[PDB]
């Protein structure tokens, strides 16, 4: 598994068994963990270890938590940052997944957002 924390704010990304999805800085919280999957031949799906939810980024700029397999609006694509940091965009809308100072999660187009850099590191 890998975590997926934001460099701005140090929350890490925590899908919820009710399908919400927020920020949290409890390292010790088993609902931080991912698993990053192929998804074709160059995106990824984002999938909760324990919950078995995949993100997702809604139309509207909502981020929550789902187990449809079939929705097209789990796939990803990681993109490098420079330094050990990365961007994690929507494929299908080209948001970018996005953790507030408040520990909510959501989505933006604005590339020069400080809230949308990510750093993984394996657990
Ligand atoms: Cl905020």
């Amino acid at each position: 598994p890998v975590l997926l924390k934001s460099t701005e704010t140090g929350q890490y990304l925590r899908i919820n068994p009710d399908g919400t999805v927020d920020g949290t800085r409890d390292r010790s919280d088993t609902h931080i963990q991912f698993q990053i999957s192929p998804e074709g031949n160059g995106e990824v799906l984002l999938k909760s270890t324990e919950t078995g939810q995949y993100l997702r980024i809604n139309p509207d700029g909502t981020v929550d938590g789902t187990r449809d397999r079939s929705d097209t609006h789990i796939q990803f694509q990681i993109s490098p940052e420079g330094n050990g940091e990365v961007l994690l965009k929507s494929t299908e809308t080209g948001q970018y997944l996005r953790i507030n100072p408040d520990g909510t999660v959501d989505g933006t187009r604005d590339r020069s957002d400080t809230h949308i850099q990510f750093q993984i590191s394996p657990e």
